[PDB]
């Protein structure tokens, strides 16, 4: 049904990986779409052809206006297509480059659209795992979209800041994973880095198992609230995405149609 004789490439939104993408029109319709080209070679070497197979076909029935759509695949010899939505405004990651942090209203309306789409998610048990700045675009709205699927199976690496601990320790995990996340999201969205950076993979890792994190001074108590009831480390103690978009500061500084 596909091939790239049907598309007409334009230039690098950005770099892999185990492949780059690319704006993209399809020439019949001149719909325009972002062509994300991974080579085989990458995938064989790395082992990843099963996980990409999942995450394509857990992407392609997701239907929800917070997460990136995928309308389609096919392959070469040499390569694997997938047919993405273009999200005009970029990555989050990027538009944090920018800013060096984000103000209240801009996080909580960034934290309300992905709590939305988690709710969307868990409510056919996937969890995603991978949430971060990189994997998050933005449609041409400024709404949040989620991306990059991939590293997410039906419940129950590279740096490891956006990690729970039960996850980073090897042990069994939920839902409640994504709890976490957003957590750490949202406090770098206010505070413009994650809440365990270091220099090292292996400092990191002892800054998540044992939860240490202070918070700035411009950081509200409302905002101080929601981050600590999200960043514990018994997974059942987190709150549900439910609570989360009822919490004060949230309904107080998001937005909604
Ligand atoms: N599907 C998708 N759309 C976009 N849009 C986009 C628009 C502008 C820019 S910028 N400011 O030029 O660098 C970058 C991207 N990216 N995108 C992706 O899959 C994608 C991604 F998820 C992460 C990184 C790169 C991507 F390409
Ligand atoms: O040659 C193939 O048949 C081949 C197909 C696909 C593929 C096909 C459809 C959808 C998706 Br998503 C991936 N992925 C590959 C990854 C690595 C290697 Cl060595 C080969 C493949």
């Amino acid at each position: 049904q596909w091939a790239l004789e049907d598309f007409e490439i334009g230039r690098p939104l950005g770099k892999g990986k185990f492949g780059n993408v690319y704006l993209a029109r399809e020439k019949q319709s001149k719909f325009i779409l972002a062509l994300k080209v991974l080579f085989k070679a990458q995938l064989e070497k790395a082992g990843v052809e099963h996980q990409l197979r999942r995450e394509v076909e857990i992407q392609s029935h997701l239907r929800h206006p917070n997460i990136l759509r995928l309308y389609g695949y096919f392959h070469d010899a040499t390569r694997v297509y997938l047919i993405l939505e273009y999200a005009p405004l970029g990555t989050v990651y990027r538009e944090l480059q920018k800013l060096s942090k984000f103000d209240e209203q801009r996080t909580a309306t960034y934290i309300t659209e992905l709590a939305n789409a988690l709710s969307y998610c868990h409510s056919k048990r996937v969890i995603h795992r991978d949430i971060k700045p990189e994997n998050l675009l933005l449609g041409s709205a400024g709404e949040l979209k989620i991306a990059d699927f991939g590293w997410s199976v039906h419940a129950p690496c590279g740096t490891l800041d956006y990690l729970p601990p039960e996850m980073i320790e090897g042990r069994m995990h939920d839902e409640k994973v994504d709890l976490w996340s957003l957590g750490v999201l949202c406090y770098e969205f206010l505070v413009g880095k994650p809440p365990f950076e270091a220099n090292t993979y292996q400092e990191t890792y002892k800054r998540i198992s044992r939860v240490e994190f202070t918070f700035p001074d411009f950081v509200t108590e409302g905002a101080r609230d929601l981050i600590s009831r999200l960043l514990k480390h018994n997974p059942s103690q987190r709150p549900m995405l439910r609570e989360v978009l009822e919490h004060p500061w949230i309904t107080a500084n998001s937005s909604k149609p």
